[PDB]
């Protein structure tokens, strides 16, 4: 199967600058030529050029609407052309609001993907829930069906077609969770498994729920947004927000590796890995590193070791 | 439902100056304000003011007797108070000693309660068995019934009267057991879930059976006793005794927080905190921090996130 | 029972100066008279002393041959020894390579020993298959029957015989596996638990399966050799090939508890601990604590805690 980086240097869905240089670093890591030595093939898209709205003044609280819709619309232009090429997308970050898009270009192609969202926030916050204006936490909120009409329209956003509804998400790792973001999944009963529910049932039968949940059915395309806040800072530090007692690097690999497993994985977000947020060059590294762990788990490096086949290594 | 602070600033139970500042320092990390946020009414009765026995000469080994008898003394009285007047009682320590009357003055108005003893050793030794004279080993055998004149009666704890026996208590974390106190344990056929079976079962598992064992038959009020040597130092490491491979952040927040769900919390102990035996003003943030993130848990803070009823973010 | 500490100063089985340092740093920790205070007898053997063979050219790739193989040999000379004596043997290391010695011996007294290997790596790879000539990965391949005549001969091991086979080991914690090492293990069947089966199985039911599977039909004496980097390195950091995502303290301790608990504990493996390689003090004493933790939790302390029999502490 073949594979598709898609650069997305985006930060304007929140207020701390160093996200847009992500890609960059992940890169630098080694996470293109990484992957090839997998049983993909490989093709490095580059990074897509985001235009400056001039003057996008604030949507009442939501900031730089216009900045962001736009960045988005390219992406999802981008992702549905490669998903049609029937190839299976990868997402670098920036912040998570690129979440809107990259889903979107997805759900045109396919219209029945079910969605993993690893995160330890919901950012499911409508443009009248969020504190801030940060459309940081708002990404699920566009896309949600259910959602429809139940915030006003946003200078920028459109384009944007809710495709997929609460019977098709499922959270994982929430520690996090504003009022207004903890009411609507308990209204629209979307199904997580916050930080506790880990702790309760364990990474295994977590993943065994997800997975006859979302799939006992019909065996759909998944699509596997993970949000680097996801794990716990003393593996994935550089993060514009790190919550105390989240994934470690083991549950997490897990994760990326049971989906590996399903060989129904198509789209990938590697988002909000920053950088600059690094208190020593380590904890950039150290963030960094683990990022490029978890991608090549979804692609298959099993930790319990990998041979290429027909070869008699004896 | 009502909730009575109250503080307690001893240290006599043990040799390591510094407890007595633990609730000034859970205080100024603002304990008292978050509580108020909950769905609780909040009341802080203040630190009480305990009076220094003066030639509080050794019994045998036993170091303090009577300033500690006379405090707890006080403190059984103030508990018993509020607990009449039908609140939910929240005691601050110093150190563990002050168990003793924090459980004496509950078992007055509920004399069916049920404990679970969240600590990293067990606090059972008796006066004949403690290797130092540190009544901070010795608390559970002050209220045992069965541990009723199996040693010498001590200077001022005349007062004290065996309210629980060995099967209404239930310990969780032992990691450094002493040799009388492994004896007594396995001679009174006290309920323990050790770090060991923890790892084998799951604090998901284990909370099942803590319950179903203190509660299968009747329902009662539970009194939790947690000593913050009951975590791991790298989240708790300002305690007198941390011991290595605890419970993590995440396993001891999932306890609060099932013990919350049960409805049935009655008397709640932060106990062990010790702002000074912080190596970086960072370990004592953090240890504070984590206490008053258990507590608030006990009190309905849900990790998958809260909002208050009747109220439409939409 | 007896128990037979052997020194094994050795550092020759890979290229970075340290490990021979290990035993010196043990004993140091305490490690002797804490065993002491066990129910079992204990004599320290002292260290033995490695004759350096002069201009050991390379075997190919493989790296001082000779000096390795005299060194294992002497090593296989005294554990076979001190078994026959029917003691239980502890060999504190070096490196990981004298494995194959400790291991050779033992078999000696006693043919029918099943294998328990903890490690982050396999260090199954043979003479054709290592990157590096360290012979720190070949270790199992010197002592697999299925391996024999799978590659040349090497100068100084003409006197290792395949003593156990594929049906006999069982890997634990493996984390970085090389393609020719997983291309074995794959096609010997060898039976392991990587950390993703600990992730998805427990500790617990690991321990259950290893037993039932190398114990089911015939009881036989086990011989644990653990690696020190089984275990993540923020526990076990001074070690030469650090891979995150390792066994917990936890994890470990547990580990070497079910095997106390089977009683049939007969040889014993400390390896890869280099006091060296420590950043700071802190990391080579805690390296150090744990490293003499699991050796005494195999020999009895519980972490639930230990009585003397017969003795009424009350
Ligand atoms: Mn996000
Ligand atoms: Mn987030
Ligand atoms: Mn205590
Ligand atoms: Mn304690
Ligand atoms: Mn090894
Ligand atoms: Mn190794």
């Amino acid at each position: 199967k073949p594979i598709e980086i898609i650069g997305a240097p985006f930060s304007k869905g929140q207020p701390r600058g160093g996200v847009e240089k992500g890609p960059a670093a992940l890169r630098k890591a080694g996470l293109v030529e990484k992957l090839k030595e997998t049983e993909y093939n490989v093709r490095d898209h580059g990074d897509l050029a985001f235009v400056d709205v001039p003057n996008d003044s604030p949507f009442q609280i939501v900031k730089n609407p216009r900045s962001v819709g736009k960045a988005n619309e390219q992406l999802a232009a981008v992702v549905a052309e490669t998903q049609k090429n029937g190839t299976i997308s990868v997402v670098l970050g920036g912040d998570h609001s690129m979440a809107i898009g990259s889903i979107s270009g997805h759900a045109r192609v396919h219209p029945d993907l079910c969605v993993i969202w690893v995160d330890a926030h919901t950012d499911i916050n409508t443009p009248l829930t969020t504190s801030s204006g940060n459309l940081n936490g708002q990404p699920v909120a566009f896309l949600l069906k259910e959602l429809k009409g139940k915030f006003p329209d946003v200078p920028g956003f459109s384009w944007v077609t809710p495709c997929i509804s609460a019977k098709d998400i499922v959270y994982i790792g929430l520690r996090d969770v504003d009022p207004g973001e903890h009411y609507i999944i308990k209204t629209l009963g979307i199904k997580y498994f916050s930080m506790t529910e880990v702790d309760k049932l364990g990474i295994g039968k977590v993943m065994e729920e997800t997975f006859s949940y979302l799939l006992g059915r019909k065996k759909r395309p998944i699509h596997l947004s993970f949000d680097v806040d996801g794990l716990d800072p003393v593996f994935t530090p550089a993060t514009g927000t790190p919550v105390v007692g989240g994934l470690s690097y083991r549950e997490g690999l897990y994760i990326t590796e049971e989906i590996y497993k399903t060989g129904l994985l198509s789209g990938l977000d590697i988002m909000e890995v920053n950088p600059t947020l690094g208190k020593t060059p380590e904890e950039v590294t150290r963030t960094v590193n683990t990022a490029v762990a978890l991608t090549l788990s979804c692609f298959g490096t099993k930790r319990e070791g990998n041979h290429k086949p027909e070869t008699d290594y004896l």
